[PDB]
């Protein structure tokens, strides 16, 4: 692990109500390092490429719209067990489960609309996945964070 | 739910060591809409009538004279499930059992000092209760935050 | 002073917007001791005696539409300085104005859309007034705040 | 203006000091729309067209040097006065001239790592070039927050 | 309990990576009470001292010069139960165990630059000991806080 | 400068009241140093010294009774214009007169509880002395912060 990456995504909930700075603050706390970063608006072919699991559900085209009804703040973050780590922050899936202190048991009430998205740890490869779904190899930065030389051993 | 509410109260530890702020600014960051607010000081015959579960214990009159001792800020918050949720935002009865990111498990040390009051969702019909004993129906507020289009589906 | 008050209140843009929290911390952070606190909505009679010095105006009429729109905070402070205190803290009128650090400054970006009103010490009685014209009497609290004892010599 | 927009990028050192958040915060706290966000590095080229006024000057390499030394995140804001309302924010040039609650007045030491940078008002389609130089168009997002709705008379 | 202590320090990744402001807020904001505050720099027979325990463990030289390769600050903090409390809001010895809202939760990534110590509350008297260990009696501060006398029955 | 150092101290008001974090914090938010750091009660003959050049001045008393009614905890600081900034960062002599954003217009409201002292940089050799005055040079620590390569050209 350190050089392990995720995807990581303000949802179009947490975009409307002014959370970016909030949640990549509780990041850039914890020493994970930002190394993509994108403010966009997911088009169709994205949002069903992304949701194609849930292709034959009823829910499906909803979960599109919301989606695509506003722009999103893409991430992508570098750190020793982030895609755990990053999951273990935001809570559960639904807020309303969530523990004060979780990203979503501070900010989020209802379960579809819950202000945020990071790549499931449980998923082998999920991560990797969702980066090069979102993210073009350029769009990507190598570097060294000034922490990193005190986060690990 | 969605417009289900409940009353919650800074209680005079809380209103004296300076963290009214901070505890509205959880609710609000949490989507918790205020439609109550009023600082107050409870008198003798609203804080018997608060406590009155508790009229033959012997701590009776302790929790009436704390309760008593200084002025209070009462409000009452909206939002699904609104409830519970504040009520797992405060963490446990205890603040020594309470985890970090709980206001009791940030802000307090003693069982009887605990900062804040919520009302319980699992005594069925206590936050009606708790609100109508603390606010008159004209002292309520109908509105509508710009949050809720985006906080429920 | 020590025991002079003003009267302040979250105009309902910032209401809507969340910043209820963050300018109750500012308050107690500073040592300002809140001695009255009321969620309500103005109405009409009300918004237009607050306002009376510009009733023979054209913008008047806005004025109280916007002031009526949506719930507001109304609160008293007490403290040494405590109105021209309040003034200095939210900025100049206009918040495109106004410096970092202001309440305005801060939160807020058209001079109609100011967020917050406070008392003008310039205009002396002012204070008095407009807290009087809030607040029965009755609404507001004697008591004693832990931090007097080391905020005046 | 109303849809005014503003080029605004976290420099190379306020990103390895872990303030981005904090800095995306103060302006979403502000009410400023966020309508571009591209984590990046500036390439040699793009760096000395950024500079291309100082080209001819001693200190230009040293400028090209640091400000490609690491990755920046570059943005766009859209506000009323968003241009000067971003550069009062951000404090003076040289940081150490500058004003605590101006983002250089807190974060900030040295003139030459000042942190973070702003397109000029006093300089008139600065901030239209320096936008059009790090974003083609369809990188920038058409969206309305609901803040606007109460931001704006 | 109540009058209670614990010995409390931020590591040299903590010190480093500037999280001394942040974690003395945390203690203080729960009424904890600072009566003793030291920025150090250990050196080898205190280091060895310290993790004693550990002298035959191979893992014990890489240890003591984690602990010596930069200052720490120390801290002795007062409070009823402040030895399990302060270890509650700690986290977990792993930070990647460690749940949002704990200091190592929201700070910390690796096991071995966890960014804090706490006095164990399970090793009956480790608290003193560590205590002695790190302050001078004269070092100490007998005081009363202001809080005190809202925080506890 | 780069290595130029300040005195600074939150007074027993700013201790009281909970303030040493939120300080602390605004010093490494800037970037500045923390080379000593004591939590101390100021004996009386210390006291007398630190002060005289008031010696023989009616208010004299008032302020040693005063600056030793609790403890303090003493500081010193380290970065380029470390002595002035630190001076613009607090505000005025008079909170009653500092702009919001420094740390007496924010935190305090009487010009003798004024929360915080910081050696002024208009009479040179002051923060030489008063550091000598409180620290021993023992007590202060040779170290390299990660954020300088960040912080100075």
């Amino acid at each position: 692990s350190e050089h392990e990456r995720t995807f990581v995504m303000v949802k179009p909930d947490g975009v409307q109500r002014g959370l970016i700075g909030d949640i990549v603050s509780r990041f850039e706390d914890r020493g994970l390092k930002m190394v993509g970063g994108k403010f966009m608006q997911i088009d169709q072919e994205l949002a069903e490429e992304h949701y194609g699991e849930h292709e034959d559900k009823p829910f499906f085209d909803g979960l599109v719209d919301f989606i695509t009804s506003g722009p999103v703040f893409a991430m992508v973050w570098e750190g020793q067990d982030a895609t755990r780590q990053v999951r273990t922050m935001m809570g559960e899936t639904d807020p309303a489960e969530s523990a004060p202190g979780t990203i979503r048991g501070d900010y989020g009430l209802d379960l579809g609309r819950n202000v945020i998205h990071g790549s499931d740890h449980e998923d082998e490869g999920a991560n990797e996945r969702e980066i090069e779904l979102f993210f073009d190899e350029d769009e990507l930065v190598d570097w060294d964070q000034i922490d990193s030389s005190w986060l690990y051993e």
